[PDB]
């Protein structure tokens, strides 16, 4: 029996007993992103170039804005295209907090790399009028999460508390066909994936890592090395295959190049529904109190055995 | 004045006063790109999923196979997927042969990373009955070649005689959009490409030269890892942006993995077309004469200065 | 502030405070419908002829409808043109709705590329007995929803509720069905009738005159203009957005006519009615036939309210 | 073997071993009529209704208009948008001349009924410099005719000296697929179309004829009648279903309703082109002289058997 994302939010929302408010959310996100998917392939681009006589990653935060404003289900949205957090208008406000990278990777969309919209939802547990402080909440306090991946086809996976589901987008019809049901990340993986041109300023924990990576201190087989540049990309082939990626602190991004509320804790809260982990080195990405929207943090997430297998070598350095 | 890839090559070819054959083999080349593109973003996904009630790769094949059989302007065909060349039956022969690679990178089209189509065309230099042999011609003597990538969007990079001319494809009108005329690469850029999980085997001159772009001797800034994965996402990454792609030998791989026919050629003639270089090491790869049309070759190819450097390093070690 | 058939139907699912069943049925018709337009606009027919070296449409169009309803969970009994015999859903599969519909109406005449639809009509089963062709033979005045897609120039589909008849535009670029009509209301008198004129010499007197009224109007006003095409999805459409009259009567050798009541007749007349136009058999209101066959014929007049009510006056002036 | 419009196209192009202009004329024309079939089935629609926060016909005349001029194929453009012929810029002068309908039916878009683009293709005869004066030959002249049908789904069918062939737009890949060769109607139909709301004004002759169609001379069947009201969507009906097809000179418009250089001329070179007729009642719409670009004639056309039964009721009230 062929299932859609819609058709799969509406019946775990009507098991819920609930507002159906969720459902809204969600049902617009998935508008967004098939619009985001659309304008992405670059549909209508024969127009810009005068066949008949705005930036895609603003277009991208303006669907995803709209979209969610008009579910009525949300107070807060958090944007990585917008410096402060934008509050909903009082005649539209639902119970959710939405953080949000509207197209990421879209720095090096030139080159056609894949892209992707990463989302963490939230529910507002302060009751004063909505504000930035809304969306500072550790991950761990996550009600759904997931991205929307825009490589060589459109795929969105949704985190929920029940579990981890992958659609993929046919375009034919525009509609999201579940083709991956309970997903779970592999128990250990043989691909690392990190960008080595910071190997001169790795943390000494991070280079015995990678070294035990490529020089396996037991003759194993080396691990295979991939790294598209694209979080979504990397983050959703580490699901799909297992293994490790990684993006440490660099002497020069001490506190991690990645951003917590909308890179981080949404992939590490995919990662953990599926079986896998999602540490910072020093503890669990979703577990890290927010203080600041933007604020960074380093990430190390996928297979569970190799991602102990790092922190074993990470506390041998502490 | 917009310009499509038909316009272009139609007005190139009646420019060159022929038989208008390859017009004819691009048209369809271009047709089956399409074709291509439409199954890789997983059109039609619904219905194998039961919405009314088997391999990419092949099906990529069998577009390619038959769009220029139809031609009727190619006599010899050589793909990745088949052992053999094809020989096209006696009453649709033409004048060309054509290597390509009907779906690059395809070994991961599992985890949605970027895939390609990669092509080259040569004349057939022979009156003998059409065979293997030829497909047998340095990459010098290429006539067209490029590749289609399936990335964030379907881009179509062509180069000839004449230069470089990247295309987008609009899927609203099924048109490729001409967005980038006569292409060239950066003299020097700022990434390096390769699977550093093969850095126990590496070749002595490899591994000094990333060993020089992670800890420039002259303390200038280390160059920035990429690796997707897939030769046509990463070559193409290489042209936009600049820098440098690698698949070098080693004792194990005295040729390396990629092949030459169908994945280092068209690769070699698109960057010094482009204005870049394309070196197995010991030379430039379109000087290799092959003597088997599936046979391997090592691949240093991107940005002039750096794979001019790289030489340097591989010298310094014969 | 935009909105989608999605959106909208969940909101008044939500307001309806009851199991949500109506609302992923008609979540289910709405991906049919769509995969139904993309088949109709021919995706794909290239692999048909061969570019890389297969069903009827409207079997293809009643796959996916019977498909989508049934793995909705809240149908019992389906009705389509084309089962002689009405559908009875799996019980582990059942809800509390009975769908009727013509899966793909016009097919008779798709090579011309003439317009084609979906037509539907949504009841909720009245009985406690076991799901039979019984729980379909409600008399139309019972619809809960009804509407049809239309597959012209672009894809449409209206859907009529008891809070009024909506239409929406499907973008085929994001595969949304985005509502550009809100609670539409027909014409109090159009300038146009549509029939099959070719049948004239089989017509009744009433039918008749009628047309003769339209052709040559008795108080010299201005000749109705003439239209049909063939494919009633597209003849209702028509007449709901630019007013009217639409005919398919009885004459000698069809007595009830040629439309058939359950799935054709009767979404139809409920979406007339609640854009506030009228549908009638000659005799009576069409929504007031009691069926007794899933595949009956019935006669059929609708459109504009002072269009319809006029053949009324030529028909019992006939009677 | 499979076949493309433009495969074709360039196939026939090249037989005629000429400058290739109409080739890239009717290249452009394609393009333009794929843009159009996008617009039409409203891609993108929901930007206009707000979903991230010009009417057709112009557009539609914008994209044929552009594209024929950027085609370097043509001097004069007759289009029913345009009061005056365009003449072309001296830079992008080519040999023919193109009258043409952006979109027929336009008027009653508002119901989604079908709506289509005409065109008739002419050689520039004279020397002199172009003018609206090269667009005024008998219709007997055309080199090339045809339309585009925007029905349940899209179809190109294009008239040329060696017969008539009909293409279906493949949305999934934006080509048109040939599906139909060398088309021929049928001898004889059994339907008649033709706006009966007009009986009152009808000239005695389509009186006496609608009669026999109604009532059968020869105890025969009645011809079933169709009237969609889009002459695109009427005439193809005719062309594939066979029949006749009528817009005759009432009391009110004396010379017709229909367009002579645009609307009659190619639908009457398609029809003759698929063995079928075209005449305004005294003569074969391909045989009047046109003296106005927009000037009007009646036309009644389809199915030989029946023009000639028309024909004999026309003479005997003559
Ligand atoms: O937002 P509400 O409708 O008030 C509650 O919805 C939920 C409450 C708990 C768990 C889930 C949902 C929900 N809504 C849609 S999917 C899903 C999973
Ligand atoms: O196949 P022919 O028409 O005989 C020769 O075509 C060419 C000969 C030389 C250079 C070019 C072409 C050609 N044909 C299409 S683009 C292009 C560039
Ligand atoms: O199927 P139920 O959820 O039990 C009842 O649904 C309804 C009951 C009355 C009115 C409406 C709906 C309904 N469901 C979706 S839109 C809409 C309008
Ligand atoms: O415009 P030219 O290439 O100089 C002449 O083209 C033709 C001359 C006669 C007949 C045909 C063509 C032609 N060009 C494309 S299809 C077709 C049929």
């Amino acid at each position: 029996d062929v299932n859609t994302l819609t058709r799969f939010v509406m019946e775990e929302g009507r098991k819920a007993r609930g507002t159906g408010e969720l459902t809204q959310l969600l049902n617009s996100l998935c508008t967004a992103v098939k619009a985001i998917s659309s304008a992405v392939r670059k549909a209508g681009i024969a127009h810009l170039y005068g066949i008949a006589g705005k930036k895609l990653d603003v277009l991208s935060n303006d669907l995803v804005m709209n979209m969610l404003k008009s579910s009525f289900a949300t107070c807060v949205l958090v944007s990585e295209e917008d410096k402060h957090a934008i509050i909903v208008e009082p005649e539209k406000r639902g119970k959710y907090v939405v953080c949000f990278d509207p197209l990421d990777g879209s720095s090096n969309i030139d080159c056609l790399v894949s892209v992707g919209t990463i989302f963490g939802i939230y529910r507002k547990k302060s009751t004063d009028e909505p504000s930035e402080k809304d969306a500072l909440q550790p991950g761990r306090n996550l009600v759904a999460a997931g991205y929307a991946l825009y490589g060589s086809a459109t795929m969105l996976v949704l985190a929920m508390d029940c579990g981890v589901n992958c659609f993929m987008l046919d375009p034919a019809i525009g509609e999201f066909i579940l083709v991956d049901k309970d997903v779970k990340i592999k128990k250990k993986g043989k691909i690392y994936s990190l960008n080595e041109g910071y190997a001169k300023d790795f943390d000494p924990a991070v280079t015995e890592y990678i070294q035990r990576k490529k020089f396996p201190p037991d003759n194993s087989a080396p691990y295979g090395a991939r790294y598209v540049g694209s979080m979504v990309a990397d983050v959703h082939r580490t699901l799909v295959y297992g293994g490790i990626f990684l993006y440490p602190a660099n002497k020069k991004s001490p506190n991690g190049k990645l951003r917590l509320l909308y890179e981080c804790n949404p992939m590490a809260y995919v990662m953990e529904k599926a079986g896998g982990m999602a540490t910072t080195g020093k503890e669990a990405v979703l577990d890290v109190i927010p203080t600041d929207i933007h604020q960074r943090a380093p990430v190390i997430l996928g297979s569970p055995d190799d991602v102990l297998e790092f922190l074993k070598v990470y506390e041998k350095h502490s």
